[PDB]
């Protein structure tokens, strides 16, 4: 398992549900014994790590694979070179390691790689963002190669999926936007989401195949999934928001801010707020598995489901342990 | 029609004809009057602006959208610069505007603009010899190539990456076949392609190979006698190594070097000879409009590469 080098809670409450989460269970017994899916992840409890577990989810998974995941990375780093300033390199990798790890974990070595380079790739571009031609295509082009190669099927999609984002992560969105309803930011919110290439990477981690048609039944499922990630995502990293905000004059689009205004309260308030407002979204989502466990779901069908599961938990995980949003 | 910035022959001789060279003359033709396939060029000949024309092609023909030639690559350029002393970049646009307008000079308003842009790209890369974003600066690219011309378009972009991907001598005929083979094959024929707005197939290529060898041959020697004097200076200042037909003769013949410069320049005429014969022979041949419209703008690359080398303040001297 990875080395964790910080771990925190922005709210640190903490809870227990008054219901037995059968569904959710999968990711316990992980623990202990192999578990469908779960062949190529090391599972735990982050509460024995000492890690703020603020969840539902009685357990994270990792693919066991990480080291290769390093190398991988390093790797395309050092083609990205050629064609203090190592601080930045030290971040980068080390971000495009823990996330795919932690968000899919069923990854192999081979696929492990894969998606440590695309988080590499997507990783660089949000930082340069946040701020010869013919030699750089080439790189893609191979990565392209390697990718295709390693998963026929999925893998166009898997590489379109990251495309798409760079289209949506161009489209300005104005600093005069506000948002009168809380649903109204995370139909926003959930723009921000990735979903194509996040779809795509449980597809391939998992190594399973869905058509869109497949994917109708699981929309529920999806948003809800979406809303959790989208809303733990701002919940960690509200604080390194506001100390950019300060610094540069960024804006904070965080739902606690959003969340401030709207219910006119406290700022550790809203925190707290966002946190129960996860916690509700958390049984939303083990009562939406109970209801899709009774209708005729294909095997790779709930595959998908268990993985979007997997992608929250893991979401949970790696924002707890993200230096970043830690003591910034 | 674009400014001058230098003009030179490094050898000194000109041509002298014992023949009509027919088959050249719709150079002539351009120059006075409106000739098919040059609706978009301005024709004219080297000599009267002062530019020394050692060829026994009558004219040659240059873009008359090279302005917008000009737009175009200084707008690549400036999104390259973005997404990461002087004189390189503008070199590089200076370049990247003369060579393809005279290369290909049939091209109209946007296709001079996907060429100067295609050169840029090329020209870049020999030079050298985050990544989302430069991978999307040629998506866009290759989609308004396609968008242009969707059938040559593919061809036109693949022959770009094929040349990417390719990167002393006892015979001569030996050195030529390598030469031959430097040669960015894919994306000339596209170009030509692209600039004529006419499509042939690879069997529809079959008959004018022998020319299109011709061609080749021309290109790459032409090439080589202009470059030599900057490869040669270059030796001189850095120890680089000199490959070019003139050192390859020098050598061979065991000879000096203007006697080497006189004699490329004889066997290049013997090539523009051969060229015309060529194309006597083909209009007894069967050929489809736009397969003669191939042979002819084979010969108006050659042409133009004399004038662009002739025009290239690099490979005169310094």
């Amino acid at each position: 398992m990875r080395p964790i080098t910080c771990s925190f809670d922005p709210v640190g409450i903490s809870f227990q549900t008054e219901s037995k989460q059968e569904n959710f269970e999968f990711l316990r017994e992980a623990i202990s014994r192999s578990v469908p899916g779960l062949e190529n992840c090391n599972v735990f409890d982050p509460r024995s790590l000492g890690v703020p577990w603020p969840t539902s989810f009685p357990a994270a998974a990792q693919s066991k694979y990480w080291k290769d995941a390093e190398e991988a990375a390093a790797e395309l780093m050092d083609q990205i070179v050629a064609a203090k300033k190592a601080a930045k390199r030290r971040e980068l990798l080390d971000t495009s390691v823990s996330a795919p790890m932690n968000m899919f974990p069923a990854a192999n070595a081979p696929r492990a790689r894969i998606m440590a380079k695309a988080a590499l790739l997507i990783f660089m571009h949000d930082d340069v963002c946040e701020y010869d031609i013919l030699w750089q295509n080439r790189i893609f082009k191979e990565f392209s190669e390697e990718t295709n190669r390693e998963d026929p099927v999925v893998g166009p999609q898997f590489l379109q999926g990251i495309l798409n984002w760079v289209e949506h992560t161009r489209k300005a969105l104005p600093a005069s936007m506000t948002f009168r309803s809380f649903n109204e930011y995370i139909d926003y919110r959930i723009g921000d989401f990735a979903v194509d290439f996040c779809d795509a990477a449980i597809l391939l981690t998992c190594e399973i195949f869905l058509t869109p048609a497949d994917m109708e039944p699981l929309r529920k499922l999806h948003r809800l999934y979406m809303t959790h990630f989208s809303l733990t995502n701002d919940l960690y990293s509200f604080n390194k928001e506001v100390v950019a905000e300060q610094e540069t004059g960024s804006a904070v689009i965080n739902a606690v801010r959003v969340l401030e205004q709207l219910v006119d309260t406290s700022t550790r308030s809203a925190k707290v707020l966002l946190r129960a407002f996860l916690w509700d979204l958390e049984l939303q989502i083990h009562d939406e598995l109970t209801r899709l466990k009774g209708t005729d779901l294909t095997p790779s069908q709930w595959r998908f489901a268990r993985g979007m599961v997997e992608v929250c938990a893991g979401n949970i995980f790696y924002s707890a342990t993200c230096l970043r949003y830690a003591k910034p």
